[PDB]
Parts: C-alpha cells; structure tokens; sequence
C-alpha cells in the first residue's frame, strides 16, 4: 500500500506516446476521465494499452479545489 | 479554463483544518474519494465546507498509473 | 476561483510544441518571466501563441524557497 | 544552477508557521505575491523571516496555464 | 508496480505528526536521508513508525536536478 | 540553499532527449537510481551528459511512501 490517498480504477481509453513521456487517458467509474502524462519507459513496461485496467494515483497535495 | 485536463465533480464528506494546511475529501461520480490537501487560506476564501459542492483539478503530470 | 494561491497574469513570450508536451514562456509583470510545461492538448485547447494574454498557476507546495 | 527555471526574487511579506510545514508569502517585482509551503524544518534553517529577501522557485511542470 | 521510477528502501529515522500531515525522514542506502510529508491519515494506516522499513517513491516529473 | 529537504548527490548514467523535455537517470550512493524528467532547456544549460555529477532534488511533498 502506498501513502498517495487517491487511487482510483481505471481502463485506458486514450494513449499517445511522445519520445521521453506519453499521454495516457483513463476512463474512471462514473465516467469521469483522468488524464496521465508519465514517462514512455513506464507505459512500456506496465505494458499500456487500449483497455488496460489500470489504477491513477495522485498524492493529496497536488490535488486543487476550484470553486 | 486552465490547462490542467483532470476535472472531477463531487461533494465534500469531509474537512479537517490544520493551521497552515486543510484535507478536504470529496466524493465524485461512482463513490470514488478524492482527498486534497491545500492551504487553509484558500478552505476559508472558497469557503470550503462539508456537503459542498466542489469540483478536484489535478495536472495530468501529477497522475501516476499503477499496475 | 480555485485554490493554487499562486495566479500570475502574464503574456507569452516564448512556444515550443512536442508532441505530448509543450513549452510555454510568459512574461509576466516586473519583467520576471515563467516557463510552464503543459500538454499539447492544452496549448491547443487554450488557443496558446505568442502575444496570448493568460495567467499561470502554481500550487504552493509547490513553491521552493532559495536562501 | 537547479533546473526549475522559474526563479523569482522577493520579500516575505507572511509567515505563517504550522508543526511540520510553515507558510512563507513573499511579494515579488511588481507587487506579485507568491505564496509558498514548505516545511517548518526548512524555514528554520534557512532564518526564513518578516523582511527577508528570498527567491522563489518552481519547476516548469508544476506551473498550469490559465485561460 | 506503478509509474514511478523512483524506489528507495528506507528506514525511518524521524518522524513528526502535526494535525493534516506528517513529516516522516527515512535512511537510505548509503546513509542519505530522504524526507516526505504525507497525510497524517496515511501515516497512521500504514502503520508508519520510527524503525520501521518503508519504500519512498517519487515521479520522475518531481525530481530537478541541480548542477 | 534551497528549501528541498532531499538533496542526492549522484553521476548520470542515463540521458534520453526528447523536444520539450528529457529524462536522466543519476546513480546515488548504495546503487540507488533516481530518474528525472525535466526541461530540455535545462539539460542543456546544465550541460547535462554521462558522467556528469549533479544532485537530484526533491521537496518533501512529492515523497510518497509504500508499505
Ligand atoms: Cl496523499
Ligand atoms: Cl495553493
Ligand atoms: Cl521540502
Ligand atoms: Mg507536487
Ligand atoms: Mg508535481
């Protein structure tokens, strides 16, 4: 378990891959959308692709508040 | 509109303030929570409060994926 | 209103596009200028070029201070 | 040299200081305020106080565009 | 396995609750001291405490290097 | 000094350029890897190559633990 409280499951329905990062788009319950840019090493070795279940982490404090 | 593409809708279920910061959780689409820590200037500006209705920005940078 | 205390209104004065990513640079007031890395997808939406008045957000856990 | 490029010199204007963390504002060229939060260890370490001159940094990544 | 590249094992030589987060230091490998603010919720279900052998994990987004 | 708590001295043993950004990999003490991706502007004005001796800075906030 790790410390990030937001973990949320999803299943990629959107990926382009760039040279150093790659833009990763998780469609989440309820429909909402994450969108994830990570480095492209990670998406090939968590062997990323249209429909992969996969799970969004974001720590607490990179999380804002838009009223 | 700002460029951060993560924009989650919810509800506030939960506030703690503490005396610089303050968690704010907010229940989104599908019962998924996402927790933000953020300064308690802005709880008190935004006027965050429990049974709010909020919406979470998070830059697609911030996303990690998990396997 | 969103909680990220730091809204710096500036112009951009310098665009570099990847393809996941790109570069923004804005002047801001003072002559103080501030780069930005965001997604393309955003430049784009945003309507981002030389001359484009916006203002950049920075969350301020963000922030480091340097003594 | 660091490779944040956003280096912005100013004044603290605010202290705020919490048990782990301590909030710092410094008004910066222009009358710009930045408001940083950083921990309580570091500001003490550095004599972060009223009056100080100070520069703030933040990496290009973590700075959003607003439109 | 998540995205972030980074994953230090540790030990935890320090640690600092305040209300919202706490402050958690961790040895490393060679004697380097990494130092991490999480929630103080996830501090407390993670059981986190001193001696304790823990993993600190940061996106490579996060990390600047300095020269 | 600057107010980010994690301060690894390392040698890079990776370099991958991209446009907008690059991803290097620094070998800490005790064989530990850390990997950042930062600007591509500020590889360069750091003259960013192997072998290179730089430090990995990090700020508290973004050191996530996992149990
Ligand atoms: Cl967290
Ligand atoms: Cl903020
Ligand atoms: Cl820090
Ligand atoms: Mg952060
Ligand atoms: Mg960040």
């Amino acid at each position: 378990s790790i410390s990030a409280r937001n973990q949320l499951k999803g299943k990629v329905v959107g990926l382009k891959k760039g040279v150093v990062t790659a833009e990763v788009v998780l469609e989440i319950a309820g429909g909402n959308k994450i969108t994830s840019i990570i480095s492209l090493d990670s998406v090939e070795e968590l062997g990323v692709k249209e429909g992969a279940e996969l799970t969004a982490v974001v720590k607490s404090t990179d999380v804002m508040i838009l009223a």
